């Protein structure tokens, strides 16, 4: 079945990462931290979901895991907070980093794709990313505005990318609205998701809900606005229908587990 | 005077592009001044570009170069922490800077993979390295130079590699790399050398040691002197760059002058002067520090010295055979 296909990958992904990272130097600690990112290593399974080799599927899906895994390093490198070592952290991001752009360009139909899908937005994703730190969200308008940079275009750049490696007929424009639909749905849920890791305070709209200045119903509004953003993208022809449970399970996963945590 | 305008240029276009950047992107006025502090940073991408014939690719290339040098830069800052600067600002202007780092030196690439084929050919190498580097201080000329051929030689190697790449024609890949790594230890030594008190910086590895005496100030000399041959070699390779060879004289002959005594002493490298004669049917040999007076007469040195005691020894000597210590109080004299 399916649920086995996303598994297998999620291991690939999962195993080229740690591989990578530590062989670079990286001690035990930070490739454990590495093999911890479970969304993070599945996620590139979704986005490749239309590409049908699977070859070049499970190619792309990996080369996309380094990236993401690499962007992930660096933000709990400018957070201090992780307490691993922070020239680890540095030197292992480079370098996963490095080598997601290598394997990357080599499966793109055109090298150039990979640097100009990086570029074109990211001043968009990096002072977002500046503008998210300096200032808390107050309300579900701007807590949205901040999430659709740290989370949709961060992930629709991978989406862009996936389509763009994914070889022929893949509906680049769609595999990126799914991208950063479905990234904004994880996005929420993270941030509802406590895990009482060390210095780690209740998640900005987790606090909004339970203060009273974010709606209730609102938040579900968004979530359902969200899923149908997402059905619609992996609808569009030729379409990506294994996505659909996907697209429902964790949209069902915060309306039902994370939401009642939260009622203030 | 006219090359050294060029320089200027470069530097000035490099730090502009560079700034401009830092700036759309969100970092603070702080950010922007430091990363317009990066001088050296910014300048370097001038001596890689200098075999590139076409000068509007030229203006492209160093910039491209520029953009990426300060991303490292600030990737560094943000692994140590120690700049007083916003964690943030640094990670997200660093990835900004990289990215259309990128994009530029892909415009100019001979072929579309020399780009991503050259950061990854050593990222290991340089990744790996650059975590013993800060695990471990080094403790000796052998130590301190193996760690700065990574952080310093690999470093500015890429970026050789890559000006070759994005260079146009002309450019002898091999040279412009090997250049790049021997340059690199040089100003790195130099970087070392020279102490800036801000915040609570480390007194140089190197200048540590040396200051301990781990280190060997003729050992530091010699190993000057082989990177400045490393150097002037590599801009000799044909088609070569001419123009680098003063530059490579004005940052070595500066650690030289101007940097190495500042941690070694009265006494520069290698041993003491003497000056070698034959006196009343004896061997003498006497340090330039005992010699008081000293004259010319002919083609011949003629002097006095200190030789134990109120008693003042003499010597007169051929030019040929004064060392260049003594045949130099001439001129402080006459
Ligand atoms: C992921 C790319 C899209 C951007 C949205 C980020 C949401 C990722 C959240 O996933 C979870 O993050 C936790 C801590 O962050 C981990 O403890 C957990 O194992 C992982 O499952
Ligand atoms: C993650 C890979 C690491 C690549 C970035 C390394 C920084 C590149 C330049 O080195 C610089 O050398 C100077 C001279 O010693 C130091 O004063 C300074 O702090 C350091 O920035
Ligand atoms: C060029 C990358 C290769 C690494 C070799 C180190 C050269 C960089 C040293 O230059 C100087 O660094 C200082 C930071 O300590 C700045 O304050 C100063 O203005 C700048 O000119
Ligand atoms: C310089 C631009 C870098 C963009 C940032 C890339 C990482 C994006 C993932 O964000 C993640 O969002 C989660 C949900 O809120 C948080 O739990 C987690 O801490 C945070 O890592």
């Amino acid at each position: 079945d399916d649920d086995d296909k996303m598994l297998a990958a999620e291991a690939a992904n999962r195993d080229h990462v740690t591989r990578c990272v530590a062989q670079t130097g990286g001690s035990p600690d930070l490739v454990a931290h590495t093999a911890a990112l479970r969304l993070y290593l599945r996620v590139p399974h979704f986005l490749t979901e239309w590409t049908t080799d699977p070859d070049r599927r499970a190619a792309v899906s990996r080369a996309l895991a380094l990236d993401i895994v690499s962007m992930k390093l660096l933000d709990d490198l400018m957070d201090d907070d992780t307490g691993l070592d922070r020239v680890e952290l540095a030197c292992v991001c480079l370098r996963l980093h490095l080598r997601a752009l290598h394997e990357l360009e080599s499966l793109a139909r055109d090298p150039k794709a990979v640097t100009d899908i990086l570029e074109q937005d990211a001043v968009h994703l990096c002072g977002g990313q500046i503008r998210t730190k300096r200032s808390r969200a107050t309300n579900l308008r701007e807590w949205r505005a901040h999430a659709s940079t740290y989370g949709s275009t961060f992930l629709g750049r991978y989406g862009a990318l996936a389509a763009a490696c994914g070889g022929e007929g893949q509906p680049a424009d769609s595999v990126r609205e799914f991208a950063e639909a479905f990234a904004m749905t994880i996005t929420m849920a993270d941030d509802l998701t406590d895990y009482d890791r060390n210095g780690e305070r209740d998640g900005n709209l987790a606090h909004l809900m339970r203060t009273g200045a974010v709606a209730g119903q609102d938040v579900v509004d968004l979530l359902e606005e969200l899923r149908g953003r997402a059905l619609a993208a992996v609808a569009a022809p030729p379409g990506a229908p294994g996505l659909v449970p996907v697209v429902h399970l964790y949209t069902d996963d915060v309306l039902v587990r994370l939401l009642p945590r939260h009622l203030g």
